[PDB]
C-alpha cells in the first residue's frame, strides 16, 4: 500500500510523477535502469512525487550539477526524504552549509586529502589479495558476499583502527540510514532516528579514548584537528566520526556489486583493461559515471523560480546522481563503458563544498580491486539466467552476484 501527501498549492498537476525513490518502478531490471526510465526526452526538469513525504526531483544532469553547486539557494539543513528522515539525520559536516561547514570539511581533508590517500595504497592491495585468492582458483563466488561486502569493509576498519567484528553491527546501521525500514514517512524518520542514535552510541566512546590520542588511525588524526582554536566540540564530533563511518561502509560495497554486474556481462570492456593497464588506470573515472549509488537531497532556501519552475522555501529537491552521469544529453551512448571517453563529467560525488571527501579513497579501492581482480581472474561471466537483487533509497544496492570463470 502506498502512502500519498497531497500537492501543496504551488505544484502544478502537470508536473506531478508518481516516484517512488525507495522503490523505484522497474527496480528488478537495475536500479540505474529504473532511474533511466524517469529521465524520458520530454520530461520536465523538476517534477514532484506524492511518495516519500513529497518532494521534488531533479530530472537532469545540470539541474544536479548546479543545485549542488549552489548552497546559498539549496542548503544542506535537510538533505534525505522523506522530511521527517532528514531531520532526524545528524551526520557532520554533511547537515552543514558554509562558512560552518568550512573548517569541519578542513578537518576530514587531513585525513583523507590525496596524498594521504596514496600512502594507503599497500594495505588495500593486501586486503584485496587476500579476499581473491580465497575463491580465485575455485571458478566461482558470489560477488556480493564474499567480496564487496568485505573488501571495502576491512579496508575502512583498518584505516580507521576499528576491531573488523564491528563490520556485521555498523553495516546493519548504515542499511537504516541510507534505507530505511517503513512505508510511511513517519515510519521511515524514525527508523533513520534509531539508526543515527546506534552510531552516535558505537562513536561516543571511540571518541573519548582518542581525544588528544596518540593512534595513527583516521579518527584519530582528523578528531584532533582544532575547529576555531578548539577542540571539536562533543556534538559535532559524534555527528564527524559516525558520518565517516557511513561513507567509508556504505558506498564502495554498493558501487563495486553494479560495476561488477556490468563487468560481467561486457567480456570485450574487461578484456580491454587486461590488455592496456593504463586503459584501466584512466578508466575508472568512467566507471564512476556510469555507478552511480547517492541520490539524496538539499533543502530549497527562498521562494525562486529555478529552471522555469516555482519553488517554495522548504521544499525539498531529491538529487538522484545517475541522472547526471546516465544523462543523455551529457553523454552519447550513457550506458555503455567508453573508457576512451574524454568527457566524463557526472556528480557521483557530487559537487560543491561537499563534493566526496573520501573520492580519492574510493578510487583508489576501486582501482587497485580491478588490478588484483583481473591478475587473478581475467575472465568471468555473470552465472547462466542468475537475478540480481536491487536495492533504491538514498544508497543504491544490490545483492546476488554469482560469478563464474575456468580457473587459470
Ligand atoms: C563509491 C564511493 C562513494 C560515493 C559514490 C560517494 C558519494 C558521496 C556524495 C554524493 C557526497 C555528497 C553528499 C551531500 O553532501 O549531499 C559525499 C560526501 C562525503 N563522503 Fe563520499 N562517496 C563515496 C565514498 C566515500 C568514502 C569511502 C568515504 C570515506 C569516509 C566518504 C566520505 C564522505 C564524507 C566525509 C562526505 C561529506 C563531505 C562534506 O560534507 O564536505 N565517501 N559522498
Ligand atoms: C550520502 C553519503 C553517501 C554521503 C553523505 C552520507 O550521509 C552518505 C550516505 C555517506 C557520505 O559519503
Amino acid at each position: 500500500q502506498k502512502h500519498r501527501v497531497a500537492p501543496p498549492p504551488h505544484v502544478p498537476g502537470h508536473l506531478i510523477r508518481e516516484i517512488d525513490a525507495y522503490d523505484l518502478d522497474g527496480l528488478e531490471q537495475g536500479f540505474h535502469e529504473a532511474w533511466k526510465r524517469v529521465q524520458q526526452p520530454d520530461t520536465p526538469p523538476l517534477v514532484w512525487t506524492p511518495f516519500t513525504g513529497g518532494h521534488w526531483i531533479a530530472t537532469r544532469g545540470t539541474l544536479i550539477d548546479e543545485i549542488y553547486r549552489s548552497p546559498e539557494r539549496f542548503s544542506s539543513r535537510v538533505i534525505w526524504v522523506p522530511r521527517e528522515a532528514g531531520e532526524a539525520y545528524d551526520m557532520v559536516p554533511t547537515k552543514l552549509d558554509p562558512p560552518e561547514h568550512t573548517p569541519y570539511r578542513k578537518a576530514i581533508d587531513k585525513g583523507l586529502n590525496l596524498a594521504e590517500i596514496r600512502k594507503l595504497e599497500d594495505q588495500i592491495r593486501t586486503i584485496a589479495v587476500e579476499i581473491i585468492e580465497g575463491f580465485a582458483d575455485r571458478g566461482h563466488c558470489e560477488f556480493g558476499s564474499e567480496f564487496s561486502t568485505v573488501f571495502p569493509v576491512r579496508v575502512f576498519l583498518a584505516l580507521a583502527g576499528l576491531p573488523v567484528e564491528d563490520a556485521t553491527k555498523l553495516g546493519l546501521l548504515a542499511n537504516e540510514m541510507t534505507r530505511p525500514s517503513g512505508n510511511t514517512p513517519e515510519e521511515q524518520g524514525r527508523s533513520l532516528e534509531a539508526a543515527n542514535k546506534g552510531f552516535f552510541e558505537y562513536v561516543a566512546p571511540i571518541i573519548a579514548a582518542r581525544r588528544g590520542g596518540s593512534g595513527t588511525d583516521l579518527i584519530t588524526r582528523i578528531l584532533n584537528v582544532e575547529i576555531d582554536g578548539k577542540p571539536m566540540p562533543d556534538d559535532r564530533a559524534l555527528g564527524l566520526v559516525s558520518l565517516l563511518l557511513l561513507g567509508g561502509l556504505d558506498t564502495v560495497v554498493n558501487f563495486l556489486g553494479f560495476m561488477m554486474i556490468y563487468l560481467s556481462r561486457h567480456p570485450e570492456t574487461v578484456a580491454e583493461m587486461r590488455r592496456e593497464p593504463l586503459k584501466l588506470q584512466r578508466g575508472v573515472e568512467e566507471l564512476f559515471r556510469r555507478f552511480a549509488v547517492v541520490s539524496d537531497a538539499r533543502y530549497v532556501v527562498s521562494d525562486m523560480e529555478f529552471h522555469g519552475t516555482m519553488l517554495k522555501e522548504g521544499d525539498l529537491i531529491l538529487l538522484p546522481t545517475a541522472l547526471h552521469g546516465l544523462d543523455d544529453r551529457h553523454h552519447d551512448d550513457p550506458m555503455t563503458v567508453d573508457l576512451s571517453r574524454r568527457d566524463v563529467t557526472h556528480s557521483t560525488f557530487a559537487q560543491g563544498p561537499h563534493r566526496c571527501a573520501g573520492m580519492h579513497l574510493a578510487r583508489l579501492e576501486v582501482t587497485v580491486m580491478l588490478q588484483e581482480w583481473l591478475a587473478r581472474i581475467p575472465e568471468f561471466r555473470l552465472k547462466d539466467r542468475a537475478v540480481p537483487i536491487y536495492h533504491s533509497g538514498i544508497v543504491a544496492a544490490v545483492e546476488n552476484i554469482p560469478l563464474e570463470w575456468e580457473p587459470q
